[PDB]
């Protein structure tokens, strides 16, 4: 499980905000596009797979799962690309409480921010340092103990 | 030692790339913008810190070192700002040669990508990735050793 990520696209004022997060940790990226296309889904991956090593990524939905950009990028980044059907029903429900922390954060510094991408950086910020180990601390232990 | 990283600004295609470089390790992140601005660096540096544990940052030039919109991301993300002044002068060249290397592998990927921003995220993955070990594993380790 050290290499296994989860996409999950969330919306928030009239825009949508993807995140990956990392399945074992709870660590998180997260950016805010204009929609969610295969291609912008494709360069997301493209950036997260150059940052930590990716070795599956449980797609959100069925249209990234088939989108051929999404298919070239896990190809290109060497990433196994698989459903995420949440067979463990725990599993959405993780994922839905995420969402509402997320913005409920981004409410909290909304107002420290002009722009939603901003605010979408800071919670990001607050969500992998908060702790007891933080979400940072826990993905780098992970995977240092697996790379040894 | 751990925590600290320095801001590298290159150009290419007439186009900027701001490149955030973890120094004890040579683990990058990059991104490419229409023009280097204390808005676009204090932005890019918002996100490099919510994703590492940024604790000092060598800023490019004197106009982010400036900037009032750096001082302030610097200070929403508990970064101390300093210098990027080469007092070890083996620090420019070092700089220098990651700049070159970056652009030969940007050539390199340039044809399979559109965008130049693809490119770059493909030679962000490229360069974490090459091997003995690689900067992604010497940023895993360095960091891990440190929580303990
Ligand atoms: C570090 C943070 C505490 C401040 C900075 C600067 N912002 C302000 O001073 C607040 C502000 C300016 N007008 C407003 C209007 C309404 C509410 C708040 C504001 C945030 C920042 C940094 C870099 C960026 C940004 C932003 C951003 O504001 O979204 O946008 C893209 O690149
Ligand atoms: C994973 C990679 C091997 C392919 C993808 C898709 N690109 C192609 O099929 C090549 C291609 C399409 N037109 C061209 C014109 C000239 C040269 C190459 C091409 C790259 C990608 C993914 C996501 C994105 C992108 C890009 C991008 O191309 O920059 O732009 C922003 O979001």
């Amino acid at each position: 499980s050290p290499g296994i990520w989860q996409l999950d696209c969330t919306h928030l004022e009239g825009k949508v905000i993807l995140v990956a997060v990392h399945v074992a940790s709870g660590y998180i990226e997260a950016e805010v596009i204009p929609a969610e296309t295969g291609q912008e889904t494709a360069y997301f991956l493209l950036k997260l797979a150059g940052r930590w090593p990716v070795k599956t990524v449980h797609t959100d939905n069925g249209s990234n799962f088939t989108s051929t950009t999404v298919k070239a990028a896990c190809w290109w980044a060497g990433i196994k690309q698989e459903d995420g059907i949440p067979y463990n029903p725990q599993s959405q429900g993780v994922i839905e409480s995420m969402n509402k922390e997320l913005k409920k954060i981004i409410g909290q510094v909304r107002d420290q921010a002009e722009h939603l991408k901003t605010a979408v950086q800071m919670a990001v910020f607050i969500h992998n340092h908060k702790r007891g180990y933080s979400a940072g601390e826990r993905i780098v232990d992970i995977i240092a103990t697996d790379i040894q």
